[PDB]
Order: C-alpha cells, then sequence, then structure tokens
C-alpha cells in the first residue's frame, strides 16, 4: 500500500483537518467529525 488517489486528478472535495478527499461530501462531512471524537474519561497528549 502506497500513495494512490489517482484517476482524473483528485476528488471533487477534501479534508480540513487531514485534507483527506472524498468522491463524495455526503462522506466528508461524517469524517470530519470523526477528528473531534474524544471522551473526556480518556487522558489527553501534551
Ligand atoms: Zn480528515
Amino acid at each position: 500500500g502506497s500513495s494512490g488517489s489517482s484517476g482524473t486528478g483528485e476528488k471533487p472535495f477534501k479534508c480540513d483537518i487531514c485534507g483527506k478527499s472524498f468522491c463524495g461530501r455526503s462522506r466528508l462531512n461524517r469524517h470530519s467529525m470523526v477528528h473531534t471524537a474524544e471522551k473526556p474519561s480518556g487522558p489527553s497528549s501534551g
């Protein structure tokens, strides 16, 4: 496995946290939520 994303350039969408692309926002939108998936119960990183 290596850097791909080959085909008619990149996707019509892109992330803001990791820049992840998604052929369809319907997916990306949700992905942008995984970046803020952290509970208080667990510790944090300095
Ligand atoms: Zn992302």
